[PDB]
């Protein structure tokens, strides 16, 4: 029993950390095979001749106590690529994928090529992650695990005014429509993800937490002019065939958990919590619940 | 800026996590140096688990009886000892991904990560506080038993926790990695119920000065409190006694924030009687407890 906002196990993703810096910049690479990736904002625009200013020598890249050669540089999008003579003994089964909103990964905050920190935490709708990085932090990973295959799906570039990050996928695409340059970028109005609610919702009844269910069931189009007028995003018909297993196991049709979230969003918790909160939980995918209440290792 | 419940990287702990077997019994290793650490219920039979007589049964046995699996890899015994409720099982090889580390005992309220695993392989891994009632809230399967709670601080492990059971409320209890439980619990199937729990004070205050740290200053106010009259209100919400060591450790974050921690502790009696109204601290509609004062000043 329990329910707990779990990350991965880190141990993978901690042999790939390295320190990258240049010039007065130093922040996170990630060090795969013969090649460290890390935010091209490093070389700080237009990096296409800032790039070509710089030397091999320029870019220190240290893993751990000992400092890589650099052989060569090459940008892809909004990354940096930093080929050196090494290979990383430690490279894990590794893929670089780009997730969807709603979709979570993990964490690894880095500072000078140390990891001190895991979280899960999922991309929101407008594309941010509410994460928690301070200086330093840039080049952090987000990742997620699939039988012994990290699948590295985030990079870490910046902080927005309103304390929430932006940052890339390992192809350096940023995800949102946010650039790596000093200018006004604000983050879009955030929406609950529904999906993730409701898988959630799931989990407190697997648990045993059943107060909020009740004998309703409702459309998925009444659903979603509910949704819609709550700030939630849409819940389609991919969502309702996701979280198919958990209405198997728990015996509540997904429509059915819908009428219990309309009542819960129109009516509110009344002092009551779900799973020891308050509010409801977006950030646990229909798989982050069966991966928790099944036991899935790595 | 941002503050989330933030875990210590697994990976020191994750190349120690091994599989130990015991009859019909499995559950997971500690492997450091050449000892594995594991709970001593794993030489229990389910009829042995009411009433068991560790030292009896564990004489019973002999080192070809413990099956450890490290990978796919499976380790020599060459002795068995037990240390009051874990169980020391030699073997022939040291653990070369052997961390820097040590066994501390940890006092209620302190926070520490969790590596969930089953069957020798993690699976998760989650921030958890050692409640005022000695249990933990965690995610816990069965099969979990032997998964350790952890801190590293400057590349040194410190291990404080293993679990070995669940409570009926769905708490666990466990014991540090000398074997001595916390709280009032016993590894046997005997009747047992966790105390009521309590709110750790100390905690929500580091978490309310992180928050005035991230720029939230809605639930401030222009009152101070004796400590005397703190613990009085605090008390009747079911939040532990506040204690000049609490007050002392939450200096550096009221010389930080410019708030004094009586003063601090005014705003918290105020959130007391009024609740949040619709409002959030840090995306949170509760106080949060289980963030230390080390824990909001490592992390901001
Ligand atoms: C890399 O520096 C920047 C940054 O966001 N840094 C940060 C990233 N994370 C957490 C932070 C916590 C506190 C302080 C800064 C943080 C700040 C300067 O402007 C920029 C910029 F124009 C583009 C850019 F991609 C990054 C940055
Ligand atoms: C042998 O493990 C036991 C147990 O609690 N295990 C568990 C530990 N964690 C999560 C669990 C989730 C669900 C089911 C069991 C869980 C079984 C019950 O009896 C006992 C017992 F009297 C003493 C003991 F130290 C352990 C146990
Ligand atoms: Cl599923």
């Amino acid at each position: 029993s329990g329910f707990r906002k779990m990350a991965f196990p880190s141990g993978k993703v901690e042999g790939c950390m390295v320190q990258v810096t240049c010039g007065t910049t130093t922040l996170n690479g990630l060090w795969l095979d013969d090649v460290v990736y890390c935010p091209r904002h490093v070389i700080c625009p237009n990096y296409e001749d800032l790039l070509i200013r710089k030397s091999n020598h320029n870019f220190l890249v240290q893993a751990g106590n000992v400092q890589l050669r650099v052989i060569g540089h090459s940008m892809q999008n909004c990354v940096l690529k930093l080929k050196v003579d090494t290979a990383n003994p430690k490279t894990p089964k590794y893929k670089f994928v780009r997730i969807q909103p709603g979709q979570t990964f993990s964490v690894l905050a880095c500072y000078n090529g140390s990891p001190s920190g895991v979280y899960q935490c999922a991309m929101r709708p407008n594309f941010t992650i509410k994460g928690s990085f301070l200086n330093g932090s840039c080049g952090s990973v987000g990742f997620n695990i699939d039988y012994d295959c990290v699948s590295f799906c985030y990079m870490h570039h910046m902080e927005l005014p309103t304390g929430v990050h932006a940052g890339t996928d390992l192809e350096g695409n940023f995800y949102g429509p946010f650039v790596d340059r000093q200018t006004a970028q604000a983050a879009g109005t955030d929406t609950t993800i529904t999906v993730n609610v409701l898988a959630w919702l799931y989990a407190a009844v697997i648990n045993g937490d059943r107060w909020f269910l009740n004998r309703f069931t409702t459309t998925l189009n009444d659903f979603n002019l509910v949704a819609m007028k709550y700030n939630y995003e849409p819940l389609t018909q991919d969502h309702v065939d996701i979280l198919g297993p958990l209405s198997a196991q728990t015996g509540i049709a997904v429509l059915d958990m819908c009428a219990s979230l309309k009542e819960l969003l129109q009516n509110g918790m009344n002092g009551r919590t779900i799973l020891g909160s308050a509010l409801l939980e977006d950030e646990f995918t229909p798989f982050d619940v069966v991966r928790q209440c099944s036991g899935v290792t790595f």
